[PDB]
């Protein structure tokens, strides 16, 4: 009579950690969503095989209005369990559906899994030198989302690097590459001219991050906006100023121009 | 001709992911360090039952200095694996360790898994709102060091949240604890006096992240500096502004105060 929080890691059913394989083997029942983010290299079915249990997927309607209805239910008697692609907290509000579990008087207990947040280490970025977060997202009839263009201008200033999540729409299997949030960055820059996403711009590029051979690559705009990365899902990283070994690395494991080596101290 | 960086997770030997114990027990030789952090919920005797290999420990000198003559030479002929606590290439120095075999001729791939960095997801707090990450460090002889507490000023400043590894001796097994943290801060206040770090200053422990029992407490100096938080490793945070959802988390799940509703929101 409790329920899990189980992250199932960044790409395929195997980043879910062993905790939690094994605890999500003997829950009675099990949930899950597949909108807050893509694992690209599973399906449900392998999923389901992993684990030997039989998974109702969740739309983000049926969690953010009905967990409570479909999920809490089961828990005052069953051991239950709520499968999500990477971390189950990041860059999601599953987290307040702890307070509503609390409200219910239901148990709850979170079981990690690798996120991308900590994934960018792979780009040879000092994680630490990560500012404020954003995420680029689709714009919608007339209503053109730019928050997250101050955001890396805020972080820049400072010479922090930024993280930028990219926007999706699961239901309607649309996952923004880093090509696509590359044009919108432009437009927002040609729109507010601050100097601080151009053509110019160094940016990083990440795509399906947990697989043994992800997509790394560092560049200028002009170079990578067009380039083909592959599969979602992406993210893209904006980096401030860089550390020598940062850039050594870009260029030696990214690919990227051997003149980012030159750093501007 | 392989050479495999698999992070062990968070808390116990159970927080590696499923692809990382499957790959390990497949290399022919497995290396592992614990100077960078340790596993307060498990041994080294656990991991290697686990792991069905012997698990040959390396210090911080082995890795920084000599990585290139104790693990690349193996790499050449053999798939090895080399253990990290948390995820691999999070600390700072890691990533180069990829340029070195690329320049020793060795493949090498990286499994990701749980980080503090996305664990700590589970305070509530959103993760695009943290900021610039640091330790705090003992201050030693005629060495007072006190760019953490900038650190804070600045993420503080901007409405973000700052995220606060603590010292530890890994050798001599010596954790600084979250109440230790606390008192030095509020020394360095008392330097600085920039009004960054007082008695009411709200703040949040996480104690053990990856066990089923994590320890999360937020509240004000004054009355957390003084409260025992369990046993190590402890990860402070000074949170920014809150959002009401944040704060809402932090009341019912971490035990904050009432106040902080109305006074940190
Ligand atoms: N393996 C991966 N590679 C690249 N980007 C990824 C990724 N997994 C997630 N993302 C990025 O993050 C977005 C989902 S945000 C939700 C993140 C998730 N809780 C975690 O812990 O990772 C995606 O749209 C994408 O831009």
């Amino acid at each position: 009579m409790v329920l899990y929080f189980i992250g199932l890691g960044l790409y395929d059913e195997r980043d879910i950690t062993v905790k939690g394989l094994m605890i999500a083997k003997k829950c009675d029942y099990v949930f899950a969503e597949f909108y807050t983010s893509l694992m690209a290299g599973t399906t449900l079915g392998r999923i389901q095989k992993l684990i030997g249990k039989e998974i109702r997927v969740l739309s983000r309607e049926d969690v953010e209005l009905n967990f409570e209805n479909i999920v809490l239910p089961l828990a005052k008697e069953n051991d239950v369990a709520f499968l999500t692609p990477g971390d189950p907290l990041v860059a999601t509000t599953h987290a307040e559906l702890r307070i509503r579990a609390k409200r219910a008087g239901v148990e709850s207990y979170v079981i990690h899994a690798p996120s991308i947040y900590s994934a960018v280490g792979i780009t040879g970025l000092h994680i630490y030198k990560f500012g404020k977060s954003a995420t680029v997202a689709y714009p919608e009839g007339n209503w053109f989302p730019t928050s997250y263009y101050d955001v890396i201008k805020e972080n820049a200033e400072r010479g922090l690097h930024t993280l930028l999540f990219l926007d999706i729409k699961a239901e309607k299997r649309m996952y923004m590459t880093a090509n696509e949030a590359m044009e919108l960055l432009l437009k927002v820059e040609d729109m507010k001219k601050g100097g601080v996403f151009t053509d110019d711009t160094l940016v990083v590029v990440l795509a399906r991050a947990g697989s043994l051979n992800p997509t790394i690559r560092a560049g200028y705009v002009k170079d990578l906006i067009r380039e083909d990365f592959g599969d979602p899902p992406h993210i893209l990283i904006v980096p401030g100023k860089l550390h020598i070994v940062e850039a050594e690395y870009l260029v030696e494991i990214a690919g990227a121009p051997r003149e980012i080596l030159r750093v501007n101290v």
